[PDB]
């Protein structure tokens, strides 16, 4: 039972669901154990929806951050006077800000949308309520919480005539997930603006993970990384971003993040992992797809890909974080020590030190 | 019992008072309902006193956002170095500093001073204390918790000297008697108060005016990252219901009556309702939409935590309609009607932001 | 049972021990008596070793503000690219961040070494622990967590090697040994104090307050970059045996003061309507802490120096109560120090002219 281990199977709380996708959400990092306090005001949002959907209107007391693990969708912002659609693709990340009305849709034919999202509530620490404008067989719209005279006489009309149109108290959808038609896809579709290279620093329109070039990356894996130094809407949420790919057999090398807590969470594949904490002690945890597993800062920690694997990391508190590797060539610490240091540090000569560090030719990603 | 509704008959406690005045606190926001965990750092004081008073000099460990609701007063916040007055007309508001010493007269000779503050205390979350340099029956000086021996040091005379011209009287902390000023410039003073009625409203028509500062504008604000507004409806007159995209409202009613109706989720819509009168207080949460409704002519501030980048949302209208902005093809798949019948619907209130019931 | 008194004969706790240094850590501020909520984050770390000894490379996930109280240390911080050393002296301080790796070496050969540290912790709120990289009889390497197969691997290395030449922490040294770890290490200067990296003295800057009596050095978020990121004041000030720290008051900084040497008696007072009175007998290696706008005097019962952390310290303003400069009660208007105090307008003037000499007196 490693605290900083969630369990899909057993962790994931599917919020609305039916025949054209679901939504599912993770449970409070801190309800977990103690020891993730400082993650309480932190959630997971899972989304996933069948081709040619869209996720009715509605807007949340929390702020969003999501990312585009696969497929393609249309993201439509809301405000009191204008509106902005963006084209979202694979490795496309944006925020929505609180309090703000939007909607999905899945414009694609044969592939589906999964959508994740790290959620920052506003009101109430780590809770937060989803108000969906539409009035759906699954839920009523957040209109008919006001009395039939306060609204008489703010839309200026009779009840009969705003429920034979907003309400409907058969002819409302089953849920808040519904099917499009082409010619509407077709119609919502252009004028969305779309993820470019001239976007990696726009305080507005999203921008690509892996547009660039990774920080780390040889023949076993690629290490893919975007910091708030180079992005305005990473500086205001301050949190860095991350896709890794890692070739089955490889694994990433021991390391450290200096005070950075990383959330991340399995994308593809599968993978054994292992987190020593204070005499040592270990948490290892083998992993799957969607599984989450919470990374606390300087604790080091290494991730052995056992098939081709590929995951998500979200890096809370992470302005001016640094990666401390342990072996390996380039980064490696425990190679920057005085001799005279590593000599009286562990039991061996200075020479017999500088002689098990300088064996293994490669940095960052190695071969198992 | 509406979690979201201080009622000010059983909801403030008493600080001082006597003939002059009185000062009240209204109870915690989170000791009242758990959904306010968010809203713990905060107190609202009320201030009150009565015609040629004084408020005896002192000082207390947490940040003061003042705004003086009516009447005139003369403000003074002393410094080890220096000391500056100013004056406070009604509309007027400014920020006294954790730990500044000061003062507070009631220069008018037939109207009573009505002041009202948002305290953020620096030491203990939500609970905060005054530090009386007076010495008066009703409370003693800080001085008088040194030893003797250590005061005849500090000041240079026996005890008896300054145990008879500094420690002991009044009964009271406000006492009977017998200067920069707000302008149309002063509203981005990083040290003067500024004046929320001395710019345009921002919505306004026939039944009623809206006005609202942000931090953005002021830099006393944005210190605190909270956003200003004083708005009037006319009795009958409606406030068009809303939402605020991220901001806690926390709305104090000055003088009249409303009853304001704060829609929240329990997917079932659970409807929160209450009639509130003068000095009571409803706080709401950030992005539920709620309605003001009211039953005569009425006057109310509204404390915006967290105002930062905030956004209004109105339903209803023909400005600043969130509806109405939605997609003509998602409108008829949201709501059990025709793309053409919404429209049409929308398109039905004239009026913006303030209709008339 | 003085809240604010933090005795060092009962709440310092040691972390390890060993005939060649000791490592001790305060108690939880807020553990003591909930009226120190806010300081729940914080925590006081102290560090004593003997001449010519090292603490083996280690790292914690904490922000540390190190200050040192006598003698002179070496300061190393290795980065995965870089390794910076730092020679400090008495009255240096410096900011080693979250999750960096680092050791210490007393050169001195006679003297010892005490530096006193405030920890910000990054993960659990006011506790953090230290992971020492070296492998030890008081302490297991961390790379020790791995298992032999991940070990085996990155290392490209056999294991019986890798345990071979791999797996106190306040070891000694030796004169070699000490020579060339000194060798080129950039020491505090008068061009050190608005910098990110290099450490800073105190008094290599004019006291703000000083007379015959005493002098208050103070440094601030405003003029030091570390200090900005942290918004923590420092200041270090002397008082001789019979003088006095003039009665005052903090506007919105929370101090936290630690007695370096030396002994005096404190006076803190709060409201109880009635004041109550907090009184407690300061010796070496105690801390008092004195929350905001609290007015609070410091009686030297011997020749004093101690520490202060100032928290919240951004726009803070010191207020005095009694002297001649920068006296509160000065600046109220004579026509209401009337109406404040039983004296009179007149009364009051004249004897708050008695005091001639601001900040320090004489007892
Ligand atoms: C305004 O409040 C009164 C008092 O309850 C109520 O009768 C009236 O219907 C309200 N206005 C509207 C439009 O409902
Ligand atoms: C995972 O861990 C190491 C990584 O190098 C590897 O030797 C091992 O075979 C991998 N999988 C299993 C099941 O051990
Ligand atoms: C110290 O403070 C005490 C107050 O208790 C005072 O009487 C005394 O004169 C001061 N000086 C010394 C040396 O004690």
């Amino acid at each position: 039972n490693n605290p900083f281990y969630l369990r899909s199977s057993n962790s994931f709380q599917t919020l609305f669901e039916n025949q054209n996708g679901r939504i599912r959400l993770l449970q409070r990092f801190n309800k977990r154990s103690p020891q993730l306090e400082n993650l309480r005001d932190y959630r997971i949002v899972q989304f996933q929806s069948k081709p040619n959907t869209i996720l009715l209107p509605h807007h949340a007391d929390a702020d969003f951050l999501l990312f585009v693990l696969s497929g393609r969708a249309i993201l439509t912002l809301v405000n009191n006077d204008d509106r902005d659609s963006y084209n979202l693709h694979p490795g496309d990340a944006q925020r929505i800000p609180a309090g703000t009305t939007y909607y999905l849709v899945n414009p694609h034919d044969h592939q589906n949308l999964k959508i994740i999202k790290l959620a920052i509530p506003v009101n109430k620490p780590g809770r937060y309520d989803d108000f969906f404008l539409s009035s759906t067989q699954a839920q009523q719209s957040y209109l008919q919480g006001f009395s039939h005279n306060i609204l008489e006489t703010s839309f200026h009309s009779e009840f009969e005539e705003i429920n034979r149109v907003l309400l409907g108290e058969q002819r409302q959808q089953e849920g808040v997930i519904v099917e499009l038609s082409k010619e509407q896809i077709r119609q919502l579709s252009r004028r969305a603006k779309s993820s470019s290279r001239k976007t990696i620093s726009s305080e507005d329109e999203p921008f690509n993970l892996r547009s660039r070039n990774p920080i780390y990356s040889n023949n076993f894996g690629k290490f893919f990384e975007i910091t708030p130094e180079k992005n305005p809407q990473l500086r205001d949420l301050d949190i860095f971003l991350s896709s890794v790919d890692i070739n089955e057999g490889a694994l990433l090398l021991p390391h450290f993040n200096s005070k950075a807590i990383v959330i991340l969470v399995i994308n593809e594949g599968d993978a054994n992992i292992e987190l020593v904490g204070i005499e040592v002690q270990r948490y290892r945890a083998e992993l799957s797809e969607d599984d989450v597993f919470v990374i606390p800062a300087a604790y080091p920690f290494v991730v052995n890909a056992t098939s081709n694997l590929n995951f998500l990391a979200f890096g809370i508190n992470a302005e001016n974080n640094q990666r401390n590797f342990l072996a390996g060539e380039k980064d490696n610490v425990v190679r920057q020590i005085e001799r005279q240091v590593q000599e009286l540090a562990f039991p061996g000569s200075a020479q017999d030190v500088e002689r098990l560090l300088k064996k293994q030719r490669e940095s960052y990603f190695v071969d198992a």
